[PDB]
């Protein structure tokens, strides 16, 4: 009979090496512990959604308004209505009856560069620009001149003097309790040139995510600079804007499986058609 | 220093139960072997994708004809144009600039009940109705009074004098290939039947490939009627749909990058905002 | 705009900025001293001026102070102070005006003799910078412009040390030859560099010491403020002498530099109670006019305008802005608002009006009560819904409120509110049916007017060939040819839009002021544009003055900036000249006529677009040359295209004050050029009523000289020969007088009116109208995006922000359209905290760290662990609650549950834990379970869950509730047991899935935790090991 | 009452711009088109799997070599065992007991840049050797001073005297039946070359997959230059991968359900917990 592998292990007889590394959360044991923190202890330090989103993408124990800001800016991505692309994938999947799983995947595989992910290019691009150390209107011409618009710059139907309302409440949060927001303030001299070129490139919900983002990582003390840059570089805040979407999702997928709406076809009215003439 | 697991498993002084088991494929070796044939054979005895699916799926050496006509249902189902679920999933998919893999999964995620499941449905209605007993007036009667439409049967414009003309096409190829057909004949029976009633409720091409595919399982030599129920049962016609109708979506996604279409939004007038006056 | 800066400003940036070998004496040695400063600071600030003797004059922009009596020389700091007192703030009357004085000016005084009186001026030409130098300057300068040396400087020229000496200087003591030269090159280095248009030194004074700047009167050009920013700083134009600032103005001034649209607010009298809301300068102007044409000179109280379509936003802020100036003091007589304005081209009559009628709305108050009549005349692109607006505003708020349209005549409702009438080489063919334009910019909504008019007037092909936008790369857009669906190509380059479409000869160039010169001076470096029309408002002179020398070396034609464009009945439209198609078949602008046009304006060109068409046969050509001080192309450039091409036959000429541009006219009359009739009206009569100069919407606008008003020019063209109304009221009149004795000679034979091609309605116009009917095919509860807030089910995000809901408040919102209590939401946020994780071991945190490790994205990686989500993995949650509600709604008891559950060979869900029995409970259902015994008013089915799990326990320790089962148990408790749901709602929910919603929300944040986990690692691909496969294949299938 | 949308359509009464545009299939008629060809022409001109997909992504009539090698690709491509990533994760998803499209589209989204790419790579980095004119000594020495490895070379066994076996299958196909090869040339010139550094590095499936398909869009009469080059950057050899693969993963999953294999849990032996001492 062949020694038993795992009896050879508790005897520390054979060496396999482990194939999967992780340092997010720890099952084993009496107490589930998310980063180093018991599970309980989670709950008497009074953190919610946000202290355990610090732990489990960053490691770090944030402060309570770092927590509070991670909570509001999931809030205000919840959902922005039906006529987005992922909601409206995630849409035609309920009604095609599928899934809340499958619903809400298919909306959120519609989370990329065109949909979703100016949060992070924004963070990308004013981080840049700021460490470069180019002045705003330096930064602004560069970008004219480079062919490419300001990401987190610029409104449908808000301006100046016609607040988002929903960069006003996380601006006024992080003006009122974040220690320092130099990047914030160099996207706000930027907002300011543009708004002076016309009065709706204001600085977008997702530019003020993205740069306060940044600002929370690198001026609170959890982080170093390295440590910040690597957590942008790779998509925490792509994150971010998922997981807050999602709730906007499951909601939708909610909402179409209780008005029991049946499958959708598309009108052949609204597609064009030009097929080879015989291919 | 501890004794190797690798070296220790060669010299077979230890026994490690193995997580997984497979029985499809053999990727070590001198050869690629697909279900206990070598790749070379494979390719020697001329088969396709048809034969190739055949030992993937289910580990048989399939016939001529039942490779054949594997490929034909693949061909036939490739796409249905830009209006279905999943297309429309793809498409909107590939306009926000996701990705392939993306998209076509986001397409994907739709095959279900309501849209691309009428192929497995319809072959389990017919092989239910046709291992009853029961004759197919009494099958359509049953169907009636248990408020259940009978699935792959009913088409939109196509009645007769002028069919399906994919219907056509794989009926005759099964007519003329396939040894026998009872659950064919059957549903041939329920489409008289039906059309006795109103003239457009004839065989789908769901139904068709249901009842054809459950004939080839069960009348070619390769499975006994246990396994024929049981890959039916498990959902490889769900797998012909699905296998099918990705080479359509890679199409779209395709034909939308080179379109260079945008992000597209839903128009707001298209929408129905029912909202509660305040929650 | 050329504004005029106040001596200190000028002063202060000529010491500041000038570069001259000269040893430029007094730098920055003055003093300002106002009503408001104090003088014993001003003396240790400034101690000069105890060091030496004083000058004082004052500096609110008065000319001839010298002999007025408002400048004392050679007085001390007592002498100042007893001169000052009898003249500061005190009454002075200059010609026509008359104000306070609250700005004076102290400085050195200069020791010096008349030899050394020198006058030193540039100012800017059309052909370039004059600068003129006279030796005898001073008080005895005399004439000016016949009697100082004159020297000009061309545009893109250097002005060079020599020829100056050679020019300017022949009468320049040799002495002083030198460093005067010297001191005039670092001048005009001054002038060029800071963007002057004007540049007085008089008198300058060059002693043995140096160079001395008594005085200097200097015009900038204001539109220049991108450019000299720095170097202009907090530069600051005073007004007019008689004319006091007001924060309104100032107000207005800010939201236009803010923006490409035009917005001029003047205020003449306060106490006035006719108000203006006209749209375009030219329409402004007009309107001013026929106010004082019929006595209300004295009652007008502003002059102000808004053009360059402004958006809802900016119009309230104008019309707020009007109305409480207007409800400041009360008039007995009343008060009269005339919002009036030409026919549109492009600004959006509809969201002017809604931005107006929200002022009204906000203002209807004060409005009322101060008998505030409003007089309503607006054509353009969606007139109708702006004037049903307007007068539904009219009678929800009382306010009487007369709306006008098209039909009246635009210079009737001033009559109807004053009480005077009853209330009811360059080529001489620039475009033809041929004509293929690019068009630089995003500008679909002009791009498809130009489509509908091409199908209207029955053209082969689009006018438009190709798009140019740098922010995009090269696609194609989707556009309507009548009812057919064409694709125009937009390209990054001008270079591969050049390339590819050869065939084209016109650029449309819709860039703003800050890209409009780059874009024309790229454009004109292919020679197959032979046309360019600028849109553009605002652009600097010097830079319009670069960009017409290049264009005249090129021999292409341009239209000049701040322009509409032109129309060519029949042949091709530029942008959105003509406004919409209803407008376009409106004034029958798909068929040419014979009378051509050329006008300032763009808005006063829709308006002559329709006196024409009503009137004559028609318009053959139309030209908007733009209100800029240099235009492109000038009035004589296209009456000359005009006289020289055979369709047309009479020419409508719509002139401006400033400028004398029309005698040209006059003088091409004379010598016999021009043959055809000539119908011509100057607007601007009211400037010289006005006792004031102000300026108005155009750039171009000001009466520079005594010959350049517009009732000088009127008269001039009148003895030139030329058919000049008594006003613009009479203009359609001599229009059609000319017209009917050029018909009735035979020389005009009007063609058969031959019906326009129809074009489809628009889907979104019916829609408006309400006459079409498609039904929705999405239906949605949740969210609400369109509209000023977003909307979370019913309640605004300011007010979820307030309430201090935060994750399981805005979940209770989003999913269930309910506001959940606060224990409610602390609950839900509690579930998604201790779903977040259970390791990497379990199915879908395996999944996802495969495919991070795949390198593959986050939302992929995401997404393929979230796909095992369902019965085996992740479905407890929801399979305990489903199954926990069935035992309890049966009746069953504990019990009698656990036996059916064994005798059918199921396992109850929920039920059983892996290490974690008794004594050490899991310390997950402890946190939860303790929190909702404290916080749910009721748990009927925790209760029922809790006996379940004490005859389990009674069986083996281990079988104990699970996180899943008491996460499903009391939800299902929440659900039912709070007031927000019925128990059909609650069980609807609960069959729906929205505890596998809680489990998948959850456990997002430890699938995303596990991807950056490994992409912070840099864990390379994985690949299951062989050893750990047992391979069961057959032998040969 | 309002006219309705429709009647006012086909009365040709208003204007509403198509938001969609499709070049590939045309669904409504009285037969299915592929790319401007009709359904029963396709199966008369004999035509199967590789025809359907030149009409589908390409709106083009391949020859039947072309179609042909297409097929062979696929076949190729079908499965490399349970071990890879994609395999692997639709494995663990089917003993999660979810579904066929679920379990496939939790594999495929696995393919990408490490697992699968290598296709897409390989061409791309071939196609940009060729173009430039560089010879393969030059080309290799640039890779080599980039640090980066060639796509497309490098087998793990497999070197000489003992070759791949798919490679030289797919190898002899297209030097007996395509025109030109040009790229294939200049790849085999540079497996040469690396083979003279130590045998090893061969041309993979992936590279020769990646040229030959580069060489049949490029030789074959149907493609210009401008074509085949868009096509490839927009990802026709990842759609082959993917397209091919997906028979395998079906196979895995069926495979799993006819195995009944239950939920799988990764060891925690085989797992390195590395989580802070206290966050
Ligand atoms: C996540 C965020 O907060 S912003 C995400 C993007 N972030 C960026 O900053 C990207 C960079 N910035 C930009 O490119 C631009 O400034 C933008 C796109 C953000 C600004 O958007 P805009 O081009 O001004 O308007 P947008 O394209 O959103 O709206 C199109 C028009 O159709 C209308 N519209 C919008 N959605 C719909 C709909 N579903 N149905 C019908 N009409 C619609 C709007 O009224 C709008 O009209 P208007 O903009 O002329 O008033
Ligand atoms: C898709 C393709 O065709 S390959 C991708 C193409 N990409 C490139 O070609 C880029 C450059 N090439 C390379 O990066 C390299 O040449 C590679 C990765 C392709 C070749 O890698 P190699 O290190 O030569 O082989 P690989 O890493 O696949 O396998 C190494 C060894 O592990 C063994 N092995 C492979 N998979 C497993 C497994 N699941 N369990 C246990 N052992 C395994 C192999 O037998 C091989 O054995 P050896 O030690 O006797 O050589
Ligand atoms: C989401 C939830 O709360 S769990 C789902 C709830 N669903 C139900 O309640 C359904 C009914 N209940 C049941 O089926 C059972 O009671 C279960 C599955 C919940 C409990 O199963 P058990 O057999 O007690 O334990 P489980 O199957 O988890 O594993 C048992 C052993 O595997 C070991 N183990 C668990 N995970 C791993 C791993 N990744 N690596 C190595 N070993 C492991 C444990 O150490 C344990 O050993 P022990 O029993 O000697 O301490
Ligand atoms: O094929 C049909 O007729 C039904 C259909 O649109 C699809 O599911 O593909
Ligand atoms: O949480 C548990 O105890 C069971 C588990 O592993 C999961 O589904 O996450």
């Amino acid at each position: 009979v062949p020694m038993d592998y795992s009896w050879a292990r508790e005897l520390g007889l054979i060496r396999k090496p482990a194939s999967f590394m992780t340092s997010i959360c720890d099952e084993r044991g009496q107490e589930l512990i998310y980063a180093g923190m018991p599970i309980t202890e989670v709950f008497k330090e009074e953190m919610g959604i946000g202290g355990v989103l610090g732990l489990l993408w960053f490691q770090k124990r944030l402060p309570k308004y770092s927590c509070q800001f991670i909570e509001m800016c999931l809030m205000v991505t919840a959902d922005h209505g039906p006529a987005v692309s992922g909601a409206h994938n995630t849409i035609i999947c309920a009604r095609a009856g599928k899934d809340l799983v499958s619903s809400l995947t298919s909306g959120l595989l519609t989370i990329g560069d065109r949909f979703g992910g100016a949060l992070d290019a924004a963070a990308k691009m004013f981080s840049k620009a700021f460490d470069s150390g180019i002045i705003p209107m330096e930064f602004v011409n560069k970008m004219k001149k480079e062919g490419k618009l300001i990401m987190g710059i610029g409104h449908r139907v808000k301006s100046i003097n016609n607040p988002d309302m929903r960069v006003q409440i996380l601006k006024d949060y992080v003006r009122q309790h974040f220690p320092a927001t130099p990047l914030l303030d160099y996207a706000l001299e930027v907002e300011k040139i543009t708004t002076s070129k016309k009065p709706n490139l204001i600085l977008n919900v997702a530019g003020l995510i993205g740069v306060a983002f940044v600002d929370m990582l690198r001026n609170c003390g959890s982080f170093t600079r390295e440590e910040a840059d690597e957590y942008i570089d790779i998509g925490a805040l792509n994150g971010i804007f998922v997981l807050g979407r999602s709730m906007g999702f499951i909601g939708h997928y909610l909402d179409q499986k209780r008005l029991k709406q049946g499958l959708y076809r598309h009108p052949w009215d609204d597609i064009s058609y030009v097929l080879p003439e015989h291919m």
